[PDB]
This record gives structure tokens, C-alpha cells and sequence, in this order.
């Protein structure tokens, strides 16, 4: 009793779909696959529509897709991206090769947002609240996103926002060279190479975010590597004593040492005019030492937040099973447990 599907020209490929997505208008390309809006008949809901590009073409390609079916199917939460509805043309493991992944049409990015408007403390408020909404339940599951940035945070015309780019291929390194918005937003420890990174170098990220809605400049933009690290340590002051033994890259370590000493500037002399409340959340998130950074749960327990927090509706995830990361299997084992995930799919 599986949907009847209709075929049709779009991206340079082929989209096979079912019948209920209709009006189906492309919206964008890339590596990453190949995105079109479309009418959902069923739920009357305006989609985005996902095809994704030889998901099985290698070992590392293959476990990729798993990858992002598995997040994707375990998102449940008001500001992360749901999926609504995940198929494949094929009738039979063996015809399966294309995926098509099917979510919520937002229309925009922070960075939309942000440009064509002015934001107040109060649309801060908002906007970054959610964002540690959805942090905290991502969090919960042990699950880090690694790469926010504003154009991963989709916002809509009542400022509801979303966070988006899970499971997806990580930047080459000519992607993060030079002066570029893909390296402004990551935390040192992650820029760098100098220890293992756990989930708070989300946090770092969303300082960032914060304090651009805040001053509408980027508060790192780097040239390279190195100057951006320069800024960094302007601002949030050279290494101390502890910081320094973990960095397990000795290399950096050494270099780190080389650097002049600085102390850590005044914030409110930084971000002028600033509610004295966002400056404090700000230097609670910004600091060097990701051990005694701010966790988002933590954050939004903050007085910054009072106007929204609530604790009993700001949920956790269920756990989330990640021991297929350490698993070594060929494409075809990848393939299989790609499928039998595209066809256990609970509509929501
Ligand atoms: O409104 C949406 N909805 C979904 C959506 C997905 C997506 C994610 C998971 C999935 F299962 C299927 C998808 F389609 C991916 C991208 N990017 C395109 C590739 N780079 C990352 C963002 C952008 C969007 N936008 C979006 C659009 Cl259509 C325009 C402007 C801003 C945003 Cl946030």
C-alpha cells in the first residue's frame, strides 16, 4: 500500500516522489544534494524537499547518510529540525539508492533575518533563548553540533526559530582557510587542534552568535587560523596555567607560549549600551577553557532569560544510540541499515 510516485526533471535529476508533494520548485544546490520546496497535500504544510547525491558511493559516503537518517529521526524538539517524512522510490533493498528527506519550509536563515531588520535586546532575548532551547535537548542525547553558525538557524515570519545541518559532511580544509564565516563561529580548542572537543564548543558558537545580533559585527572575523586567534585572545586573554596542560598538541602548546601575555578585557567596555545581563551571559560563554564554560541547560536558568524560561518546558531528549560511530561495516552493511531506518519511519 506504498504511495503511487510521479517522476520529473529538477536540478539536472531525476525526482521521483509521491503524489501528495506537488508544486515541487527548486531552491538550491550543492555537494551536499539537492533541496526543492513542494506542497505537502497530506498535512497542508509548506516542505522542504531533500535528494540526496550517490549516498552510498563510498564507505565514508555511506556511513555519512546513516548518519544524518539517525539524527534526523531522533530530532523531536520544537526549535531543532524534525523530519516529517523520509522515502525512497525503491520497492526493494536492491533498487534502493536515492533518499529523499522531507522537513519543514522555514524560507530563511539568521543571516536574512539580521540584515533586513533591526534587532532589539528583546528579539536577542528571543532568538538566542530557543537556540539554548534546542541545544539543551541535543545536549542531553550527547549529541554535538559542532558547526552553528547563523545560516544553520532557519527563523520564519513569527521568529520561530530551528536548528538545522546535522550529520553533515565536515569542512575540508580548504573550506575553513582564510577569511571566511565557516571558521568565525568555532571555538579554538576545535580551530586548532589542541585537545578533544566536547559538546560546550556549541556554546562558544552561540557567544559568538549573540554578541553579532548584539553589536551587528562578527565578533572573530579572522583573516586565517592565526589572526583569528589573535582576536580571540584579545578579547578573552591568554591561556593560564590549566588551560595549558590540556592541550595535548604539544606543537600548540608551544606556540601558545609564544604569544605576549593579555588579560581579559572589560566586556562592558566592549559591548557598550548593551543590557548589563547580556554582557554577563556573554562572559560566561566566552571563556577560553571549555571546562568552565556555561552549559545551555545552566544558560537559560539565566536572568538574561527570565522573561522566557521556564523549566518545565524546556525538554530533554531520549537516548540516543550512537555506538554505530565506532563500528567498522562495508558499504552494503551501511546501505542495509540506511534502509531498514527509511522504512521504520513513524510519520510524527
Ligand atoms: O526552510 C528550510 N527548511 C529545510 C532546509 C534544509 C533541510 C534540512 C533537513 C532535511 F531533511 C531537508 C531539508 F531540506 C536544508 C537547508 N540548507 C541548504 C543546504 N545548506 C544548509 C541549509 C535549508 C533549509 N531551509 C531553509 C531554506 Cl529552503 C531557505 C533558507 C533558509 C533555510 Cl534554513
Amino acid at each position: 500500500e506504498r504511495p503511487t510516485f510521479y517522476r520529473q526533471e529538477l536540478n539536472k535529476t531525476i525526482w521521483e516522489v509521491p503524489e501528495r508533494y506537488q508544486n515541487l520548485s527548486p531552491v538550491g544546490s550543492g555537494a551536499y544534494g539537492s533541496v526543492c520546496a513542494a506542497f505537502d497535500t497530506k498535512t497542508g504544510l509548506r516542505v522542504a524537499v531533500k535528494k540526496l547525491s550517490r549516498p552510498f558511493q563510498s564507505i565514508i559516503h555511506a556511513k555519512r547518510t546513516y548518519r544524518e537518517l539517525r539524527l534526523l529521526k531522533h530530532m523531536k524538539h520544537e526549535n531543532v529540525i524534525g523530519l516529517l517524512d523520509v522515502f525512497t522510490p525503491a520497492r526493494s533493498l536492491e533498487e534502493f539508492n536515492d533518499v529523499y528527506l522531507v522537513t519543514h519550509l522555514m524560507g530563511a536563515d539568521l543571516n536574512n533575518i539580521v540584515k533586513c531588520q533591526k534587532l532589539t535586546d528583546d528579539h536577542v532575548q528571543f532568538l538566542i533563548y530557543q537556540i539554548l532551547r534546542g541545544l539543551k535537548y541535543i545536549h542531553s542525547a550527547d549529541i554535538i553540533h559542532r558547526d552553528l553558525k547563523p545560516s544553520n538557524l532557519a527563523v520564519n515570519e513569527d521568529c520561530e526559530l530551528k536548528i538545522l545541518d546535522f550529520g553533515l559532511a565536515r569542512h575540508t580544509d580548504d573550506e575553513m582557510t582564510g577569511y571566511v564565516a565557516t571558521r568565525w563561529y568555532r571555538a579554538p580548542e576545535i580551530m586548532l587542534n589542541w585537545m578533544h572537543y566536547n559538546q560546550t564548543v556549541d556554546i562558544w558558537s552561540v557567544g559568538c552568535i549573540m554578541a553579532e545580533l548584539l553589536t551587528g559585527r562578527t565578533l572573530f572575523p579572522g583573516t586565517d587560523h592565526i589572526d583569528q586567534l589573535k582576536l580571540i585572545l584579545r578579547l578573552v586573554g591568554t591561556p593560564g596555567a590549566e588551560l595549558l596542560k590540556k592541550i595535548s598538541s604539544e606543537s600548540a602548546r608551544n606556540y601558545i607560549q609564544s604569544l605576549t601575555q593579555m588579560p581579559k578585557m572589560n566586556f562592558a567596555n566592549v559591548f557598550i549600551g548593551a543590557n548589563p545581563l547580556a554582557v554577563d551571559l556573554l562572559e560566561k560563554m566566552l571563556v577560553l577553557d571549555s571546562d568552565k564554560r556555561i552549559t545551555a541547560a545552566q544558560a537559560l536558568a539565566h536572568a538574561y532569560f527570565a522573561q522566557y524560561h521556564d523549566p518545565d518546558d524546556e525538554p530533554v531528549a531520549d537516548p540516543y544510540d550512537q555506538s554505530f560511530e565506532s563500528r567498522d561495516l562495508l558499504i552494503d552493511e551501511w546501505k542495509s541499515l540506511t534502509y531498514d531506518e527509511v522504512i521504520s519511519f513513524v510519520p510524527p
